[PDB]
């Protein structure tokens, strides 16, 4: 299922983002000189089951949770630098069931263990002066598709 | 390459779009009610090199080509109905050097032989109350990439 | 990297297989009255990482890890019963650095947590009278590759 | 649909390779020292449709048709150097109705037009020191698969 999701905005998606399920984000440029850029993956309450803030000023990437009217609990971070290859910097989200798996375009994927048991029901997009382009392509499979040779 | 084509509007393709080069084109939604829509690739000299025009009501997709200053020659047209599967309807064009393949989600795969002997610099998209989203999602290729097993 | 991997043989990898690295094994077909059918990841020093044990008989699918000249430790089972699908069933193996995700034609995904903290140097194919084909088409992958909208 | 074509052999298609169809073959090796390497599109009636004869020693691949007991037409040829990509070279068949498309891991299709008017039941492989592995997979599809970004 395709979706654009436009920047300071979301896409309430057709079925449950839940185990199996694979979201492919892409971009369609890459702006260098942009600020923090924010995805986060809400659940039909509106609570933050996955939250990426991309700080490049900061040179981190900071992974939380937190419900609609709750605090954030404790960051989980990594390296900024050489995450994202341009022109079409991606993200790729995969649910496990018991974590998320999160791949950049570089390094090795990330996991961060589910804390609000609930499927996602939307993807957001927050940014002021994004990272990214707007809107950004995504794709997301109920389970792994076939994979091509390369 | 990955581009976002917003509607009456167009994109500057990175490199030429020429033998070999595939145009993956998808929609993230379907206008039933929508009216003709237009995609052209055009040269650097902004000739019409190959044109699409989707016409739901004439119940027709015609293909032409044209100069810049200059008059549409002979049409190529053929039935619309039940050419595009919603939600994510899609159109996929592949130069093969002496003539154009284009492929819906429906239906077998449309010949155009070439008439202005150049490549493409860009792709356009133009619509009242187009048929598909804004913009819509486009990937184009060198050659042919691997294929999954399904 | 395409690979061949006949029966009661193996193949030596081109690189490691370690975290990020995916395995997609395929056969070409189906023998319903076929016994058990083992496929191991084997380490430079010849330790079984992981062993997966088909047994249609016993109706299970048994994964378990073992030392090259040491004792097989607890077995970690799943039914059998509809997991692959003729004429071309798979295995999908993927490394998440502290523990292995298999998957078949259907069901949800099994994980599999490492036991021998080491890479895979070669994969194994034993069986008296084979489930699959021989030999099983095995496409080994560094990272996640791009993936198809559908 | 997976097929694994073994030299001086062939594969019986389960479905006739048709306008639309796509084969998808990828050997695991190449073996520069090999020589004259055959692949031949058989129709039920055992005429070749497609024969495509891989001369690396007289660096050209000659493209022919002929009937079961009947003569060869012209040939149709280019050049063997840099075509063919170690150490998983591939070639990929492709049914345009009108004519079929053979493009190789270098340089741009080859396009032969059809001969005899007949569907493939069957693809063989002849070569008495192969170039390429045995077997060798095959990928068949009824049309083209969604294409993955990259
Ligand atoms: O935890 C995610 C959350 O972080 C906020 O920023 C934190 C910052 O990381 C921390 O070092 C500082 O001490 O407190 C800030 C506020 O909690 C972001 O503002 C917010 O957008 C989220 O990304
Ligand atoms: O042929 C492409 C061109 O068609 C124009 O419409 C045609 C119409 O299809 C034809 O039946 C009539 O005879 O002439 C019209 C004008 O030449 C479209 O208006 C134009 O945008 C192109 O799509
Ligand atoms: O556990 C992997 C190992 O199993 C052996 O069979 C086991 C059997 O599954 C178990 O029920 C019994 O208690 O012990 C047997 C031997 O330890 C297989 O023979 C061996 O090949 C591995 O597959
Ligand atoms: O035409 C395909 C056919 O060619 C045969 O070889 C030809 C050769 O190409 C030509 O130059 C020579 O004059 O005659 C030969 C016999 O026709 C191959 O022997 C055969 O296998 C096919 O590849």
């Amino acid at each position: 299922m395709l979706y654009h999701l436009f920047v300071n905005n979301q896409v309430k998606l057709q079925n449950d983002f839940k185990p199996e399920s694979v979201a492919a984000i892409r971009s369609s440029a890459f702006n260098s000189k942009g600020g923090t850029t924010v995805f986060n993956f809400l659940s039909a309450g509106e609570n933050i089951l996955l939250h990426i803030s991309i700080r490049p000023g900061e040179n981190v990437i900071v992974f939380n949770s937190r419900l609609k009217n709750g605090a954030w609990g404790p960051e989980e971070r990594i390296p900024y630098a050489e995450k994202f290859r341009p022109p079409n910097p991606s993200i790729t989200v995969i649910d496990h069931g018991d974590r998320f798996q999160i791949r950049f375009d570089y390094g090795t994927s990330i996991y961060y263990n589910k804390r609000i048991k609930e499927n996602a029901a939307a993807i957001a997009y927050n940014a002021e002066n994004s990272l990214f382009s707007s809107p950004v392509t995504v794709d997301v499979h109920g389970l792994l598709p076939p994979l091509p040779p390369a």
